[PDB]
Formats: C-alpha cells, sequence, structure tokens
C-alpha cells in the first residue's frame, strides 16, 4: 500500500497520492488502509 501508491499514482494531480485519498473511495480505501495502521479514512 505505502509504496504501490506512489507507482499508481505517480502523477494523478501535480498540485504546488493525496489528491486521490482525498476522495477516499479507490486508494484511500484499499492502499492506506493496509499500511499505516491506524489508517484514519472517515
Amino acid at each position: 500500500a505505502l509504496q504501490d501508491l506512489l507507482r499508481t499514482l505517480k502523477s494523478p494531480s501535480s498540485p504546488q497520492v493525496l489528491n486521490i485519498l482525498k476522495s477516499n473511495p479507490q486508494l484511500m480505501a484499499a492502499f492506506i488502509k493496509q499500511r499505516t495502521a491506524k489508517y484514519v479514512a472517515n
């Protein structure tokens, strides 16, 4: 989840990975949930 996010997200925004995460369905749901333990995705 930690590494895969970098390779998958790569540059899904380029703001001056969290970009998709802020959504919560795809990335935040699947990867953050299996790499930080205390993952928070309310």
